[PDB]
């Protein structure tokens, strides 16, 4: 159970974005139905009044929280991967538009899931803004909590993978457009019951075996991190 508070741009807090530049849902409950329209941008997908200005090459940091800013972020039980996707805003997230910019899943090197790292990072994870066309975009940050994912939601709706989805409105101002954005995948649609990484037993299946759901990270993506970029208590 987690939500996006706001974003940082090059280590500068853009302030509370909830219902402002984040298409915030009403609460922190997961999406679970893989065919749901709610897979696009969560349960209240609508235009919000502000879009955060960035330039290509900026570090854009999403900041998550549980109940209040800079709290426990997400329950530690919620082990799973983190991904970020981009789509042109005019799409409203519809059709074959979502391009993956970032994936972290299980990290053998230090025996962490992405979610574990997110908690350590005070809810903060980042992407480099890609060299796409100037204009308005949706950045879709997605946490998959796997603690109940040994069952399919379609078999038992009390369980299943849990999707914490947040769409931020981002305006890319300066960009040389050296990596034009291609068509992408649909949400809903890209994840199905058989997709790798949707049905997974963290209790009995080795985490080193986990494969995150496709699609693969786009060739144009410039990277990211899961790491604190600024101290929210420093304000
Ligand atoms: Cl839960
Ligand atoms: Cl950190
Ligand atoms: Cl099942
Ligand atoms: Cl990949
Ligand atoms: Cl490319
Ligand atoms: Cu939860």
């Amino acid at each position: 159970h987690t939500l996006v508070w706001g974003v940082w741009v090059n280590g500068v807090d853009q302030g509370d974005g909830r219902n402002i530049y984040i298409r915030s849902p009403p609460n922190n409950n997961p999406v679970k139905n893989l065919t749901s329209p709610d897979m696009t941008c969560n349960v209240d997908n609508r235009v919000v009044p502000k879009s955060v200005p960035v330039n290509a090459g900026d570090t854009l940091t999403f900041e998550w929280y549980h109940n209040t800013r800079d709290d426990d972020i997400i329950a530690s039980s919620h082990h799973g991967p983190i991904a970020v996707y981009i789509a042109p805003a005019a799409s409203n997230g519809q059709g074959n538009v979502w391009v993956k910019l970032f994936e972290d899943a299980y990290n053998v090197t230090n025996s962490t899931w992405a979610v574990d790292r997110l908690i350590t990072a005070h809810g903060q994870h980042s992407v480099v803004v890609p060299h796409v066309a100037p204009g308005d975009y949706l950045f879709r940050a997605e946490i998959i909590a796997l603690h109940e994912a040994d069952s399919l939601y379609s078999q038992n709706p009390i369980r299943g993978a849990q999707f914490y989805i947040s769409c931020a409105q981002i305006t890319i101002n300066s960009s040389d457009d050296s990596t034009p954005l291609p068509a992408g995948v649909p949400f809903p649609g890209a994840y199905t019951d058989s997709t790798p990484g949707i049905q997974f037993n963290i209790y009995t299946t080795p985490a080193t075996s986990y494969v995150a759901p496709p699609p693969s990270v786009w060739s144009g993506a410039l990277g990211g991190s899961i790491a604190q970029v600024g101290d929210a208590s420093l304000e």
